[PDB]
């Protein structure tokens, strides 16, 4: 069907203790990543333990009895005038939250209460956050060397990046557990699942399926709005996740960091090779789909 691809000791090493002088070393290997498959990857020392105790804290959360997760639910979670929308999605087989930079800031105020009411949990998805941050920030000028000189910084915006963390269950008779798609957003930086399932196509139409779960391997993913910037140089790193059929009580665990840039900051592409300043901004985009 589809074949396994081996990420684990062939990616290029990026320290969290030493990530700049790594992801610099790493970059030319990162480059032909996204010019030979369209994704890219890094092994991350040490993350798979940080992310699968953050997520097993997001499961904890899910089944507790007081406080609730649903009391966090986004409809009653005070959202920017301008922005996504963060907070619990209950129950695709899933339920799922979005933890933003703005959260984390408490903004609007009272963003933050679900991360003071799960305390253990609150901790870890900022925790993660900020690894996920720092690392998709390095995977955006890694692109950005590639592209045209002139190429504005990305100016991924903290407030308007969300974590997606995520708890399958209950999945039944389901093989499509997310179906073929992309990230409407700049970039996203899947960190490693509880269990594998997510696959990637590549540039000449044949999907293949990473190696990751439990592995301390991140992909990132090219979004909608770089293939726009890049004015198609780079397709989005369409993905989707399937399983075999499975027992009851089958649960699968997954966060991806999805970055986004200022909402009301104007759009621009890299076109025959010059910027392209464009009247539409990247919330416009967004409000387009
Ligand atoms: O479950 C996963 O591993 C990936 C999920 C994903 O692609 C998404 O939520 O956009
Ligand atoms: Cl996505
Ligand atoms: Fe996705």
């Amino acid at each position: 069907d589809v074949p396994l691809m081996e990420l684990s000791g062939r990616a290029p090493v990026v320290r969290l203790h030493d990530i700049e002088a790594d992801m610099a070393a790493a970059t030319d290997a990162i480059r032909s990543q996204l010019t030979g498959w369209g994704f890219m990857a890094a092994e991350v020392p040490g993350i798979g333990e940080r992310v699968e105790a953050m997520m097993n804290e997001f499961a904890a959360a899910c089944r507790a009895t007081g406080p609730s997760l649903s009391d966090y639910a986004y409809d009653v979670v005070p959202q920017l005038a301008v922005g996504g929308t963060h907070g619990f999605f209950p129950y695709d087989p899933k339920e799922f939250i979005h933890v933003s930079g703005a959260m984390i800031g408490d903004q609007p105020p009272g963003a933050g209460d679900v991360l003071r009411a799960f305390p253990a949990f609150g901790t870890r998805a900022a925790e993660v956050f900020d690894i996920a941050f720092r690392l998709i920030s390095l995977f955006g000028e890694v692109v950005r060397g590639m592209m045209p000189p002139g190429t504005p910084e990305l100016d991924l915006s903290h407030d308007a990046t969300n974590l997606r963390v995520i708890h399958y269950r209950d999945v039944g008779d389901r093989e499509v557990l997310a179906h073929e798609h992309s990230g409407i957003q700049m970039l996203g930086l899947q960190l490693p699942p509880s269990d594998q399932g997510l696959q990637y196509v590549l540039h000449d139409g044949t999907w293949v399926e990473p190696v990751i779960a439990g592995t301390d391997v991140v992909l990132c993913n090219i979004g909608r709005m770089l293939t726009s910037a890049s004015d198609g140089r780079f397709r989005p790193s369409t993905h989707r996740v399937h399983t075999k059929p499975m027992p009851a009580g089958y649960e699968r665990l997954s966060s991806v960091l999805f970055a986004y840039p200022q909402h009301k900051a104007r759009q621009w592409k890299m076109v025959d090779g010059e910027l392209m300043s464009l009247n539409a901004t990247w919330g416009d985009f967004i409000d387009s789909r």
